[PDB]
């Protein structure tokens, strides 16, 4: 197919996400090739070559077409594309498996995997509330949060997402009614966490669990919070007998600057879910993590067996080329790197705090955010950023990046001021 | 790893599908190796090649390793792996959703992709609700379905799922509420289809749609019914204004000797989910489409985009080899390999109707049951099918299989001669 031919099957056929069909002001960008942290994208008929910004939603952060991982997903094509798990196993999923709980938070040493995110959120929360019923307390079935969080979108998910300006607000009166707490601030204020016990001792023998991103909001607003709250968090949870979820699943695999998010704090949560970076951006997977004692009681009493089974539970090939990506990872120097993206953005974003329309710019590990003052129109924000030969998707009031961890600091400042010149343009007319 | 060494890392780590982890009788087996319709499965330390019954639940049509389903995937490899679905677009969603709308039931003409069957699901009660928001009708809330049917694990599909013995019942007291009828029955009876609309017309006013199996119902238990109440149903939909949706996650690309179930009964539902199948079983991937009304509808209406994207939508990877499976399937004469494979397993099922364990044998193109009068004890089962060259993964009551396309006669035999010896076991306790 001719770029043209995919712009007129594309517009016939296919849904985009958070879209109207056939009414959308940008049309999508034809992509026809990736290596590296370059994307070989269509415009105006002629190919250009731009920097993925976005890692492709938070995913590749080894680049794409990686030697590695391309080789250890070709290998185990050879051999064993997929097999089901329900009564067979294979070595990629031992191999993903004994390295995962490896590297999580201390404790976690069970893995459920799964096809999406927002599957792995899903089974997060039956893992709790099937816990509770399996200590005879089926009572323990709602779930508590902060506001600003965003966790998937099936609808177990949509019900801890923010309720009033989060993405799924218009659905809040048939989802589960959940239990917010105010937004948690960046600073720390222990008034805020003696209110949040507060909230939560007065619903504790109805909550089954927490469950929040840690250190960092991503899809509500690229939101920074200190990571003493998710002591405080983990502190109060036990004392209330009340389970930890943390959603790693945009965190994870050393975006923040740590391997996970919750070793900012030194906590463990008694389930974690995973996603995204985990397969260095090439396949869907996901994983749901929890305690040797939450595995157990979950089948304890009467409650039985765990009912979720994906068709396709660790897939061979996703799992194998996790296990290459989670490898090449930690085989390299990945604080330090990370380290020196934070240092990059930072430097090349500080020219945006004196725009006009710029209300904030902050940096975590290798996330890059400048805030606007209003809603960035992407019309304007697209073509702007491929003028400067990057790959922008802004949201909301958002202009940010979170690049490939194999950006050179070149790129990296390269991005930072694409960024920093359409903010420029958000505060033009 | 050994196989030892995954037995070891599995029994610790690993959750397994529908299972209580630690509490299972029967371990898994280490699959270590798989081609065409046969898998290496490792028995007492030695690998033996048997034959994949099950197409890995349902979804290697085209076995494993096929050739062309191989290169499809290294040729897409080593272009794009991945892009973003959000503000981009690439050949193989393009080349996916064009070859879905054509052979798919008529008036399907919008592809929402996902990455999981459940999701899919999701997606089309969606659909539904966001449907009726659009036309002003926010009380059309509620979905309608018969008993014995399956649509996932997430909570929205688990709640669509057979409260009374279904997998799922034991979460009747959390799950939205929904309206079933009772058990379709194998033989067309137009009294059944009148209580139906009965029932559903005193429910018009607050449900969205109805969703169903379409001829058969899978992992609810195996049944097959006539497709003529899928006429009726449409036609009931149709004149209460209640959408009608099929879930063909289990009966597409040709596994109901039709390449749709809906062909069955020459209609066309207004939304249908598809997967398994789809990507020939490497790599997971399912799709939502509907037709030109429900999609412009959403977004009419004061309800605005369809919030739902999930972060590896339209993967090409995924995308590519889907679209190599499909060509696969419609080069080929499926309609005569499938008509060959019911009759393999028609006669070589025959003897087991005289079993004193059987109640049922029963075969709608290539799927093949034999219904017991006990459940079926996997630590007999499963030895006793392997010792004969076949992996087979009874549930329930049920010794079934859905084998691959290519499966040649002789192999019909073998996989039906292990299933009849596992029903002789069957009734020896
Ligand atoms: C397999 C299946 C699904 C989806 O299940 P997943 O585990 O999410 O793949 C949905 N509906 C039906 C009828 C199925 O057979
Ligand atoms: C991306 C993400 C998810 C899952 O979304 P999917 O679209 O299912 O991948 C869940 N939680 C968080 C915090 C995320 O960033
Ligand atoms: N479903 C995964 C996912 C990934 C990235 C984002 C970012 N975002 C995009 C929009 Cl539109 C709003 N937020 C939102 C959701
Ligand atoms: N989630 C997909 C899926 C696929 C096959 C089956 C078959 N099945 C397995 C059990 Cl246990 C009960 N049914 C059940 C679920
Ligand atoms: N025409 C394909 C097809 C469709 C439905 C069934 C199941 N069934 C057949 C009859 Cl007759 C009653 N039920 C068996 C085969």
């Amino acid at each position: 197919l001719t770029p043209e031919q995919i712009i007129a099957v594309d517009g016939a056929h296919l849904w985009h996400p958070y879209s109207s069909i056939g009414r959308e002001a940008v049309s999508p960008v034809v992509a026809v090739a990736a290596h590296g942290a370059w994307l070989t994208l269509i415009r105006d008929g002629q190919p250009i070559e731009v920097l993925d910004a976005m890692s492709s939603w938070w995913t590749a952060i080894h680049g794409h077409g990686h030697p590695a991982l391309d080789q250890a997903l070709t290998t185990q094509l050879r051999v064993m594309n997929h097999v089901m798990f329900g009564g067979l196993t294979h070595e990629p999923a031992a191999r993903l498996a004994k390295l995962l709980v490896d590297i999580t938070p201390a404790g976690l040493d069970t893995v459920f995997f799964s096809d999406s995110g927002s599957v792995s959120v899903e089974v997060a929360a039956k893992m709790a509330l099937q816990y509770w019923r399996g200590r005879g307390l089926p009572g323990k079935r709602r779930l508590m949060t902060w506001r600003g969080g965003y966790h998937g979108d099936t609808f177990l998910a949509m019900s801890i997402c923010d309720p009033h300006g989060g993405m799924h607000s218009l659905w809040t009166d048939v989802l589960a009614a959940q239990v917010f707490a105010p937004q948690v601030p960046r600073d720390y204020d222990p008034a805020y966490s003696a209110a949040f016990e507060a909230q939560l001792a007065q619903h504790a023998g109805e909550l089954a669990a927490v469950v929040v991103e840690p250190v960092v909001q991503g899809a509500g607003g690229m939101r920074f919070h200190d990571p003493r709250y998710l002591h405080d968090l983990r502190d109060i949870c036990r004392r209330y007998e009340v389970l930890l979820i943390f959603d790693e699943i945009a965190t994870g695999f050393g975006r923040t600057g740590a391997l996970f998010a919750a070793d900012h704090a030194g906590v463990s949560p008694d389930i974690m879910c995973v996603g995204k970076a985990l397969t260095g951006g090439y396949l869907s997977l996901a994983a749901t993590l929890c305690t040797a004692d939450v595995a157990h009681t979950i089948s304890a009493g009467a409650a039985g067996a765990l009912m979720h089974g994906p068709t396709f539970m660790a897939n061979p090939l996703a799992c194998a080329v996790s296990v290459a990506s989670v490898e090449l990872l930690l085989g390299q120097d990945w604080r330090t790197r990370i380290t020196e993206l934070a240092a990059g953005l930072t430097a090349g974003l500080d020219t945006a705090r004196a725009l006009p329309a710029v209300t904030d710019v902050r940096v975590c590990g290798a996330i890059g955010v400048i805030e606007c003052d209003r809603p960035v129109d992407l019309a304007v924000a697209t073509p702007a950023a491929l003028d400067r030969g990057v790959w922008l998707r802004p949201f909301r009031n958002l202009v940010y990046a979170m690049p490939p961890y194999i950006c050179t600091p070149a790129e990296i400042t390269q991005i930072t001021s694409a960024m920093v010149e359409v903010a420029r343009l958000v505060g033009s007319l």
